[PDB]
DNA sequence: GTATTATGTAGTCTGTTT
DNA sequence: AAACAGACTACATAATAC
């Protein structure tokens, strides 16, 4: 299913500052990209962080 | 037997500048520490960077 | 050495959910 | 409203790169 913003860092090798995880988003370095349902993000349970 | 600083680090889950190793190895941050032996260092097989 | 990139905390801004 | 989530910026330090 998908996972928020914080329980998608949360399962990551080395879990970040929230608003790291945001810039990654920002700058496009997650795949896929995370859908913004409303107010949140939605992470598919299998996106990764990629460098571009 | 050693693992040379490029072959060790070529099968690390990221790879990173020598420069960047070298410094680690500097830093005491890898265990067991590498030799120095002649002008490189070799590296155990098990060798890990500790965080 | 110096420069650039990555990360962290805070305040303020837009907008969403209750 | 009030709490939430995130954008954007100002301000920092650390790690990495040059």
């Amino acid at each position: 299913m998908y996972l928020t913003l914080q329980e998608w860092n949360a399962r990551q090798r080395r879990p970040r500052s929230l608003e790291t995880v945001r810039r990654w988003v920002r700058e496009s370095r997650i795949f896929p990209p995370p859908v913004k349902d409303g107010r949140e993000y939605l992470f598919h349970e299998s996106a990764v962080k990629v460098d571009l």
